Order: C-alpha cells, then sequence, then structure tokens
C-alpha cells in the first residue's frame, strides 16, 4: 500500500499560540501603519509568554491585551503568565537594501527559497490529508466552544493516513489527541471523537472503516505550554502542504510583505494553484529563490511531477507571461498590507474555503490558458 | 529553460543557529551525567536576551549560562552581552507515563509525527548538490575567520547555491553568500577572498568556475547575530535536513533527546535511505514514517524511489521492511543515540557529514538490503 | 465565500411531477396523432396511490388514458395494480374556443393572457447555462446505466443538482449532489463509487475540473420514493423544464398543452430567437419577453435583453429579430411544426437544448437571416 | 426603441388560487392544532372534483371538506358542486429522520432546491411596478364586487401590466383585465367601471393615464373557475413571487409547513434583500440560496445587486453574513414561521404586502446590515 500522512494542531497548542500572538500584534501594527516593518517572535513555556523580535513602525501595539486575546478564549486568565517585551528596532543595515532609492521598488527582506504547491485531489486544491487533517480539528474546537463537546481543553492534534494505492483514495487512519479534563467520561469522549471522524470522511465521501487512534497516550490533562513549550514558525508544514508540498524553511506568522519568506509564499501557491484549476497539469509545485535587496526572484523551477497536460516548456511561458515577478508588484496585487493574517495563524495558510484569501483567487486561469497556447 | 534548484545554509553566528547550538549543548552535558535524561530544550535569542526554556526532567544539573557562553564566546560576544533566562520545567507526567512503558523493554514515540528520511547519489555524502556545497562555503568562510585568513569579519552569515540540473552534469548556477562584516573593512579584498573560497569549492567537487556571484547583496552588514534578528530553536530545519529537495514533517532536532521521535526516526529514516541508494537498489530514495505517541513502533511507513529504482520497487519496500527493525527503543540503540553527542550537528546540518562520523551515515545495512532484496 | 455561485437542477424520470409531465404529453401526443385540430389542456395528479387525469380536451380523438399511463410507469418498476386511476376529462370552453379560433380572418387567437421567456447563452454547444446541461446530463446516465443494468440496486425517482462558479472567466464546478432512490439491501461503497465516477465522466465530458464537492443521498436513507413519497402534479418543475434559474419564468407550464397554448407554443418560439441570436455572434446571451392577451393574434409585447453581452447595437438586434422573424402565433406555429411535433420526449430533461433529440426551436435556421438584417 | 416589462396577477376565483388557498387553509388548521406538524397538502380543482392529496403527519384533525367550503362558498359555490376527494398519505419516515434530527437543535433541510429573494425600490412594496399594480387591480375589483360596487361579475379574473422603463420615470405601457362576467351584464357599464378602476390604480401611484386598455379581450368570459380550466396547487409561482422581473428556482409555497425550504427559505431570502435595498445598499437585490436534504444550512449562495450596489459588493456580502443566522431552525424561529396564518398570502402574492404584517417584509435588519458594512 501507498500510505501517505499529514497532520494538524489546534488553536490551544503552543506553538499555534505563539503563531497566533505574531500574527495578532502585526495586524494590529498594520491597522495602523501599513508600512510598519515586523519581524515579531514569541515563545510560550510554562508560565512565561516572550514576545520578541524587530519592529520598526509607528504603530503603538499593546502585546499584553493582544496576548491576553490570544489566551483568554483558551480558558487562560491574566495571573497565568509573566509577559516578557523585548520589541527591537528593524536593523538599519536591512532596511536599507529593502527600501530602494526608486521608491517603487522593494528590495527581498533576506535571501531564501519558497515552495508553492498545488494539486487536483480536493476542492481546495489540496492534499487531502491535511484537508481532512484540519476539519477534524476545526471541528472538535467548534464543539468545543459551543459545548456540544464538553470536558475538554484547547490543546489538540490530529493525523490523518490516506491510501493513494489504487485511483479512489482509502482513509487508512484518523487519529486524534484532545486535551481532557480529570473528570472526563472516557466513553462518551470516544464517541464523540468517533462521530466527528465518521462526519468529516462522510462530508467528503469516504470510506468510515479507517482505523482510529484516540488519545494514545491514554492520559492528556497537563496540556498547553506548561506541558510542551511553544515557539512562532515551529509548524510551518501544518502551515503549508502537510509534507506532500517541499518546503524552504521560512515561517509566515509575525511577519510584514517585505519578508518573502512570507509574501512569495503566497504568491507562489497563487500560481501554482491557478496552473492546477487551468488544468494546465494535475500537481504544481513552484520554486522561487531571492536574494537581500533584489526586487525580483534569482531563480525559479516549475516542477509538474509528470502530471502536466500541456508542454512544461510552454507551463513555464505562460506562468512568466502571466505573472508580476516583482515584489512589489505581487505584494499589491495580493493587497498583502491590507490581509489580516491572524485567521491563517491557526487551520493552516492555504486552501481555506472557510476565508476569504488573495492567494488563493482563481483570477490567473484565463491568462494562462491564453498564454499557454500553441 | 534550464532546470534550478536553490537550497541554503547558515553560519555558526546565525541567531537561529545560536539557538540550536545552546538548545544542544545543553542537551550533551544532561546525557553525560544521566543516560535516561528527557529533555526538550528551546532557546530564543534577540537582541541582548537569550532565554532557555523547554521541559527537562533529569538527575543531571546543567549550568545554562556556563553552557551559553561556550556557545556565545568563541563567535565574539562576551559575559554581559546578554541577559540570560533560564525556566525550565520538568517533562508532563502525562507523556512521560506513554514513553516510559510499564512493561520495561519499550519505549512508546514521545510524540505523534510525520519523518522524512532521503538520500542520493550525486555527492560522497549521498546528499543533494546545492545543501553541501552551501554548508561546504561557510564552513571554510567560519575556519578561515577563526584562523584569521580572512579577516574583518564576523561569525553570522549565510549562503544559497543554485545549481543547473538541465543536462546529466550538473552546473553551477549560482553561489551567493552573506557575511557580517566590520565597518572598517576593506570591500576589495572581502570580495576577492569570497570569489576565491567559492572556486575553491566548486573545484573540491569538479564542477564549473564560471558560475554567477552574489556577495553581500544588501551592500552593508555590520548589524548581526540576534542584534540583526531574532533567533529560535528548529527554526532552520531545511538547512538542518535536505535543502528543500527532501521532504520535511516539520519537526526540529535540536534540544530533544531519542526519545522524541521527530529525531530520533529521522535519523533512522536517513539511515535507510542511505543504504538503499548505497546498495544500488535506486538512485534516490526517500522514506516517510508516522508515529502515534505511547506506541512504540511507526503508524505508517511510505518508500519512494522516484522512477530511480534499479530492481522493483515492492522488492525495496520488503527489503527494508526485512533489513531494519522498527522498535523505537531498538532503533535508538541501533543507532546508538543515547551516547552521540549532538553539539556537532547543530551547525552545518545533520546529514552527510563526511567530517563527523554519524551512526545514521554508517553504510552497516548494504549488506542485509542486498541479501534481502532476492 | 465571495463567490458567483449559480446552481440548477433536475429531476428524474421517476420523480412524481415528471411522471405528470410525462402522463399529460403522452396524452396529448396520442390526441394530436389523430387529430390536428385538437384543444388539449391535461393536468396530471400522482399521489401515493391514486393518479388523476384531469383538464379541458375537445378532439376527435380518443385516448386511453389507462394504457397510456402504464407506457410512463411500467418502466419504472409499478405495474397495473399499484394505481387507482381517475379519468376527469372536461371540455373546452366554448367561451375560450371562439377567442381562439378566429374562422373569419384566418387567424389564432392566444389561448390566454401571459409573459413566456426565451433564452440562450454560449456557454455549452447546446446553447444552454452549462449548470442546467450538467444536472440533466447526470440523471440521463444514471438512468441509462438503471435500465442497462450497470448500476444496480437503484430506482427511477432521483434528483440532481449542480453549482458553478462563474467569479472569473472560466467556469469551474463548485458542487454535483445527486440522491437517488435505492433498494434496502444497496451497497452504500458501491452506490457512492457509482455515482462518483458519473460525476466525473459528466466533468471530463465538458472539459472540466474533476475536484469539486459531492454530496450524494445526503438525507442518508431513499428507500421510500416516487408518488408514494412525495405527490406529483403537472407544471411543478417548470425552472427543471426552462432554463434552471438563469432564465427568467412567466409561470406557464408546458405538458399536456396543444401549440394554441401560447405558455407552450411562445416559449418555443421566442428560445428560437434567442438561440439563433446568440448562434450568429449578435450577443453571448440572450432573453426575449413576450406578452400576450387571450384572443389576440399577436404578441402584446416584446423586450430583448442582452445582458451588456450585445456585440453591435441592441437596437440592430432588435431590428434584425423583427425582420426575421413572424409573430403571428398561426405563422411561428405552423413554422415549429408544432401540430406535427412529439411531446413526450421534452418532458423529461428539459424542453430546450437537446442535442439528443432533433426539435424545431433549436435549428439554427435563422442565424443567416438574422445577420443579414442586422446591417 | 421601448424597454417593456410585463408581470401578471390573478383573482381568488381563479382555479389555480382556489388550490392554492385550500392548500394553506388546511396547513393553517394543522399548525393552529399541533405546531409539529408536517405538511405538504396539494390541491386539484377540476370541473366537479376536487382532490385533496400530500402527506401530512400530525396530531391534528382537519374536516378537509368543510374546509374547502369556506374557501368555495365566499366565490359564489355551495355543497353540492364538487365531488371531494381526500387522498392524505403520511409524511414518508425516509424524509422525516432527515429533517427531525437526532440533535434536536437543528431541522435538516426538507428537499434539495434553489430559491430566490427579490427586492427594488421601486414602489413602497419594495417590489416591482408592474406585480404591485397588476395585483392592485384585481385586489380592487375584488374588493367591489363584494361590496356590490361593481355588479354583475364573478370571481375568477386576470390582470397583466406592461411597464415601459426606457426613461427614468416609468410610464404605464398597458393594462390588461379579464374578469369572468354574468350572462346578463351590461358590456358599456362593464368597460367603463375597469377602465376607472385601470385608472384609479394609475393615479394611486403616480404614473400616467394614456396607457393602452385591453378589456375582456376574449370578448365573452362566462364559463369560469374550475369549470373553465384545471387549478393546481403551485401553479402560480411567478404571480406568488416577483412577476418574472425576480429569478425563481421553481418550488411553490402554498400548503407546506417550514421546514420545506422552497417556503421559508424563499421567505429568509426576500427578507434580506428587502433589507438589503431598505438599507441602501443598492436599488436592486436578488438572492439566490441553495440547499440539500438533511442539511442545516444552504449549500450556496449568491447575491445579485445589478450593478446598483453603492458600496463594494463584498462589503455587502460580508454585511448579510454578519446580519443574518443561515441556521434553517434558527431563521424559521426568528420569522415566527410557526405561527404565521399563510391563508393571506395564497392570493395577490407573497411579497410586499403593505396590507399585511409579515415576519419577512419587517425592516428590522437595516441597522444591523448598516453598522455591519463599514
Ligand atoms: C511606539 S512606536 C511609534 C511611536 C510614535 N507614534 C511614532 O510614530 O514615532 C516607535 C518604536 O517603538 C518600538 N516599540 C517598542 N515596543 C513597541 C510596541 N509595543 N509597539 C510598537 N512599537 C514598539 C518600535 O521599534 C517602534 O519603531
Ligand atoms: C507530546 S508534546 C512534545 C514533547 C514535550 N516537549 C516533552 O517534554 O516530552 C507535543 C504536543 O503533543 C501534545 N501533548 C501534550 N501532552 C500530551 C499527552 N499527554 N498526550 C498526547 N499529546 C500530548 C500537545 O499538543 C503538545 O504540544
Ligand atoms: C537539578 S535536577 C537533578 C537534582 C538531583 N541531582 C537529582 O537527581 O534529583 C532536578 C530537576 O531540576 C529541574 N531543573 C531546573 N533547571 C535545571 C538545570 N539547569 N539542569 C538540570 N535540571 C534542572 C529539572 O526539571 C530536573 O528534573
Ligand atoms: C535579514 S534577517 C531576517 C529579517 C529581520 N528579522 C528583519 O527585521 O527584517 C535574516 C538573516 O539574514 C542575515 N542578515 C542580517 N542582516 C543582514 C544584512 N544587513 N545583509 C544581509 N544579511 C543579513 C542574518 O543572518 C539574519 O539572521
Ligand atoms: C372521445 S372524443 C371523440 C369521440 C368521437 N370520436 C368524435 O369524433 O366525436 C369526444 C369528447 O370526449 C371527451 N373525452 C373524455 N374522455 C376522453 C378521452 N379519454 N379521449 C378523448 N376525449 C375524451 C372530450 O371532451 C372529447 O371532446
Ligand atoms: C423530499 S420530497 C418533498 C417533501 C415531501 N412531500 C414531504 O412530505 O416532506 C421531494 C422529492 O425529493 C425526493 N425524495 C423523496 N424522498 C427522499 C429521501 N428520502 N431522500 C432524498 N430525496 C427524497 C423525491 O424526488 C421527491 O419527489
Ligand atoms: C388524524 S391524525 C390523528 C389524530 C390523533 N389525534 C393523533 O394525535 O394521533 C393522524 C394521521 O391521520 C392522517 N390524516 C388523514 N386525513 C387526515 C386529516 N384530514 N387531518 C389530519 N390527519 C389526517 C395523517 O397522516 C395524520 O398523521
Ligand atoms: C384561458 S384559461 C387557460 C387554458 C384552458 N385550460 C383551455 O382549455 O384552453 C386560463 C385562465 O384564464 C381565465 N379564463 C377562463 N376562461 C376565459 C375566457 N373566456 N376569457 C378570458 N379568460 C378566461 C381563467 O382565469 C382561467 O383560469
Ligand atoms: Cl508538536
Ligand atoms: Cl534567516
Ligand atoms: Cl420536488
Ligand atoms: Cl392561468
Amino acid at each position: 500500500k501507498k500510505i501517505i500522512t499529514s497532520e494538524s494542531v489546534g488553536a490551544g497548542h503552543p506553538d499555534k499560540i505563539c503563531d497566533q500572538i505574531s500574527d495578532a500584534i502585526l495586524d494590529e501594527c498594520l491597522s495602523q501603519d501599513q508600512n510598519s516593518r515586523v519581524a515579531c517572535e514569541v515563545l510560550a513555556c510554562n508560565r512565561l509568554i516572550v514576545i520578541a523580535g524587530e519592529i520598526t513602525t509607528h504603530a503603538y501595539v499593546d502585546v499584553v491585551k493582544t496576548a491576553w486575546e490570544i489566551i483568554k478564549p483558551l480558558g487562560y486568565d491574566e495571573n497565568d503568565f509573566t509577559i516578557i517585551s523585548n520589541v527591537n528596532k528593524q536593523s538599519v543595515d536591512i532596511a536599507q537594501s529593502v527600501d530602494k532609492t526608486n521608491k517603487n521598488l522593494i528590495g527581498a527582506g533576506d535571501q531564501g527559497i519558497v515552495f508553492g504547491y498545488a494539486c487536483d485531489e480536493t476542492p481546495q486544491y489540496m492534499p487531502l490529508t491535511s484537508v481532512l487533517a484540519h476539519e477534524l480539528l476545526k471541528e472538535i474546537e467548534r464543539q468545543r466552544r459551543s459545548k456540544e463537546f464538553i470536558k475538554i481543553q484547547a490543546d489538540m492534534k490530529s493525523q490523518v493516513s490516506i491510501d493513494y494505492s489504487n485511483s479512489t483514495p482509502l482513509i487508512e487512519t484518523m487519529l486524534v489527541s484532545i486535551q481532557h479534563d480529570e473528570d472526563y467520561d472516557v466513553e462518551y469522549f470516544n464517541k464523540k471523537v468517533s462521530a466527528i471522524m465518521e462526519q468529516i470522511a462522510k462530508k467528503y465521501n469516504l470510506n468510515t472503516n479507517f482505523k482510529k487512534i484516540i488519545n494514545s497516550s491514554g492520559r492528556f490533562v497537563i496540556g498547553g505550554p506548561i506541558g510542551d513549550t511553544g515557539l512562532t514558525g515551529r509548524k510551518i508544514i501544518v502551515d503549508t502542504y502537510g509534507g506532500v508540498g517541499h518546503h524552504g524553511g521560512g515561517a509566515f506568522s509575525g511577519k510584514d510583505p517585505t519578508k518573502v519568506d512570507r509574501s512569495a509564499s503566497y504568491f507562489a501557491r497563487w500560481i501554482a494553484k491557478n496552473v492546477v484549476a487551468a488544468k494546465l497539469a494535475k500537481q504544481c509545485e513552484i520554486q522561487l529563490a531571492f536574494a537581500i535587496g533584489q526586487p525580483q526572484p534569482v531563480a525559479m523551477y516549475v516542477n509538474t511531477f509528470n502530471t502536466n497536460l500541456i508542454d512544461e516548456t510552454k507551463i513555464f511561458e505562460a506562468i512568466k507571461k502571466s505573472f508580476n515577478f516583482d515584489i512589489k508588484t505581487f505584494i499589491n496585487d495580493l493587497n498583502l498590507w491590507t490581509t489580516k493574517y491572524l485567521p491563517v495563524a491557526t487551520y493552516g495558510h492555504f486552501g481555506r474555503d472557510d476565508l476569504d484569501l488573495s492567494w488563493e483567487k482563481l483570477n490567473k486561469v484565463e491568462d494562462l490558458i491564453k498564454n499557454s497556447k500553441h
């Protein structure tokens, strides 16, 4: 059997708490000052939250109040954490490279490599393993908040394995771990989780006879930052493509759009998704590489995994003709100065049928089709 | 239209790598005193603060300040440069009971997750050439910084290497380096030193010497280390692994004892893949393994040979299953992970290190694989 | 999500409203085969174990309504003892008849007042909305497979609904939904796989994406069906019969009606105009509204809407239509051979864009006239 | 070239409307006795037969003969005019299990389907003027028939009004009425009465009086009601709604309890559209909603403002999502659909009825829409 597996984590997972605080701080800066330079990193461990990084802005963000906005809906209060604010300014050496003399150009905020990915497995143009893993946790957290699923807490993880041996996928295993109250009823808990798992499988017209692994540790009462240290940018595969897509290593949360790790990753997704939606391939991955201070990528590679429906050279040419690779220009084309990032800090940045993200729009299919012709 | 693949590396004074080094230095000290330590040490370094956190249950005592100074003093920092915060929590007893089975003789996985192992035949290291070259550039620059053969530079540095794989012999397309330099440097001397190092590395691998060189594209890099950019443990996971050519499941290595399968199973998967390729069963091999917390074996496995298999894929899969022990306690012991020193892999990658002697890099399973693949 | 997601439906041959439309039109066809001057307005109700055949017929024909009903219901699996049949056939009001039969002038007066809309667009080779085309194709294929036994343990009552995202210039399928009546002992895994493959095969036939949401038997159980599960009546699927909610509708039903009922004949006429306008490349979409008065031989109003997709001035389209078509009711009925057309075939799967049939109102025989008259 | 739009209405003695009235009178009787009734009552009226059929599961008992007599006696019929057939089946238990969820806080949609809600600013009713005028003609004639101000007429009648929208002020182009009359009527009196009523309605809406009048074009209409034409429930769905100016999804209203979304969601969509227009977000608004049997929320929505939007269409869409709850059970309760009497909307249209007090006609969401659209 060909068994592929991906994961997700919930809103009370400690790494995700950090991503949410980073992006909530970013969103508050950008709401006040659209030219903010923000690289906000957070650490959450036991009873300490550290808010750090490099920010140059006209805004003022109350980082304590912002942190409380993320942690109060998970059950924490104002006395649970020491908060350390260590906000440095952006290095003037980086800033002079980004802010070019030509005021219509933005130089890349760093070197690096990013990958964008899309496939035709799901309506989201995402790997089915990742879609199912996120949907499981979104439903559990929805029920936790509405009180349809009682005596659970917000720290949780999922993992879904799919059998791709035949042309119809089968679910092989669904796994969930959910932090629970000391006085929980394990029979009620197992039945709730089993039902949620089946409901998600049925929503995607899949089999319902898969293995279920429910709270395999056998006890999960200690959780959140008490059980495990969180840091920003430690769930980059959960944030992206579940291990089916390649990754260049850059984290998203807490970064303004001049950080190409974020903005060019969104751009690359937008390209790949439109290539696949245009039916030029079943799977498409776009690698882009950058040099600090340079306003365009220094390299690009387009991989269609032998699923291309037209010549690879024509795909590559259609992409070059249909997209503008100037950083300032693609930041503007995707409205990244006015996008709210907090909503993508949980449950993935891509394929979000619950959100309206610019990099998910299929508005380049007509250009790609026209530019790919004979 | 050329096929250009790009990977990166970072130096010992890069702030994320400072954190990885402190994490692994702390781990090495714990394991030297107590081979049953449970350690998950996470570090943040920003401006003038180093935060040492995570979850440790041990009979050892580690002087975290002294350990941090051992990493930062060779980079030019002193005892008054950083506030050091020590926030060492204990391992959750709920996780511990799942890992330390009542049985004895078994170790349960320390978490769920997915890991990937990768190997290819491009280099004697069985690693992607892009990654090998990127690391070799920075190792040589840092060697010269310490010997004073390359003056007026500092320890924060990055590299990026682009290779053109359009034809059967790879060609270097671009080598890029950024190196933190002193205010009073001589840019002409600096450019000449870097150019020569780039050519020397290319010649060491018998490659072309006519490639593009991008040297300090920002045009000024005086501010650096944690002053210029916040570092965190486990934020260079692609640099630590396969440079974007191999998949990644998202787990970080540094600071973790071998019961954390993100580390131990990633090493195990590498060991498998490298032996597959060394046994000439394939030119490239990638192995995915998935885990469930508390369970002593993987819950899923997938083997990809990218259509470079020299025998039937099913026989490779079977030979792997027959030639390795998938029990976690057993593979931890087969790789001598309780007595391996991790600090040396906290810079310049955990894989393909022909400068080190790592158990997961040994070609001691070739014989078994060949026998079991009939 | 913020999107232009447009949705249309279809229903199958064993859907209870469609059973009624088929019995209505089969009765009409038998009358017109015997007497081309028949006046027929045949309405059918099917509930539980009763079929009522009613309406107003004046004819020299004789139709065996029981035998006709059995011709519709036997291929769906019913037998001769499943329904009580009530035949309540009244004559056409002589007050309506004298208005329609203008023997004096050689004219036909409209059989009623009313408004009709004809519609066409360039999305499909049928010149129909893609949502409607796909919805019908799904059910035609499932019913084809039911009869050939390629798809087992299903019954004839079924519905489909297709949602397309038109937010950008290329349409993408958003959702395909089907509900199919199934046997008690069915295998849900086999059923899901069969439906999924049919859905994908229809998408691929039209060169569309195959990664859309699939909603398959959302009720979770559909063993009770046909008139037992739901009452059918003639003329309760007028949007399925026409343009799936993309086109406007004036409210008139088609089935069971002879061509003097302008609800039917003028609807067909308006489709014929709209289709030819679009095929002539005068517009990408065209909707024609016509209004009538009982006893009057021509429409009392007309409006032509090209939805801002006109390729030439709207006044020239309007003029070309007036020069190319004859709006006298008797004349357009004869131009479309409506007295000799068989209507049973259009009582399932829609009256328009039927590339599986040869309908007069679907012929592109006015394109040359429209192009010439638009200059 | 004039832009002439036309709509119709029919009177209380029209045979299709007789059926709609008996359907809704039966429904009202069921709901007065049992608010959890499930009712889908369909009626056929032809020559001398009335058939009362459909699917009802209830604790109520309705005397269907007495109910039918309550509709037909004020139209001049008596107890010996019709054979009455009662064929009341129960609701399919297969449908019922889908609608009446185990989770008793949800109602699943009673069927699949598409509904459209519409509103425009042409009249105080927020309805197309053509429809408003057509209904007003027949309401006034029927009022006069009953008060004996218009003698020697009967209750079967129809109207049709054509308006020229070529210029910014609408002009009436044609008014057409047909009214069933006694054999011994005086045609001159009748023509003058109808002409005056037509002028009186035009003057009520401040319109022109120079339009074409088409009065009893057939030239004789003594035979009428079910003797002249067969009626069925749900055969005037355009007259019931928006006169051909709004789109329609094909579902009928009369005889259905609120779990049939063809009715309840049509009312809900009207309530949205009307409030959008009253809030001055657009001059015309049409809302399409699609449903799946057993699912408690719509599966699709589209909002069309016909390029008359006064703010961005995305902000209208967002304001609607924030201001309305799309859960079926919730919108049924918000509109008090279990306790609304439906008989009054079975003649003269279900929308824009400034002579009734309908929940879906209340402008009680304008403040929410304005607030949520900033
Ligand atoms: C407070 S902000 C803006 C002050 C003033 N409104 C202005 O435009 O100058 C100025 C600097 O404070 C630093 N800073 C430190 N903590 C901060 C916080 N919580 N929010 C915003 N900036 C902060 C950043 O480096 C930032 O560039
Ligand atoms: C298992 S912990 C990671 C290792 C931890 N750092 C240690 O000291 O062993 C990682 C994630 O698993 C989840 N987790 C925490 N305690 C758990 C338990 N008792 N059972 C299952 N999952 C748990 C939480 O989401 C947590 O962030
Ligand atoms: C210091 S250790 C060893 C003490 C004594 N040797 C023993 O065997 O119990 C005990 C606990 O201290 C906590 N601790 C806090 N900081 C520490 C540090 N710097 N090194 C080791 N353990 C630390 C860990 O949770 C660990 O389990
Ligand atoms: C450019 S910084 C990352 C973004 C930064 N947090 C900011 O506030 O914009 C990332 C890495 O690039 C390198 N770096 C820092 N300053 C640099 C410069 N002035 N030129 C080039 N590379 C630099 C250092 O290795 C640093 O860790
Ligand atoms: C049976 S038809 C034709 C009889 C005879 N062949 C003739 O030419 O007079 C005469 C009338 O019967 C009434 N009728 C009742 N049931 C009928 C049916 N089943 N087929 C045709 N006409 C029917 C219609 O009103 C029709 O005008
Ligand atoms: C759902 S029924 C209509 C409401 C019904 N009269 C009642 O009493 O609730 C309308 C159509 O849906 C289909 N239908 C019937 N039973 C169904 C079921 N159990 N699941 C799905 N669709 C069904 C049939 O095509 C039927 O004509
Ligand atoms: C008359 S009601 C039952 C009266 C009894 N009060 C009860 O609660 O059970 C029971 C069934 O009768 C059927 N029925 C037949 N004709 C009916 C009618 N005229 N009014 C109500 N139900 C009728 C419906 O299917 C309904 O669910
Ligand atoms: C004209 S009839 C429709 C077709 C009719 N079933 C037939 O057999 O020809 C439709 C409606 O028009 C009205 N109508 C009936 N007889 C009429 C007449 N003599 N002149 C005008 N309208 C009439 C009634 O309102 C009736 O419900
Ligand atoms: Cl984790
Ligand atoms: Cl970096
Ligand atoms: Cl239906
Ligand atoms: Cl009518």
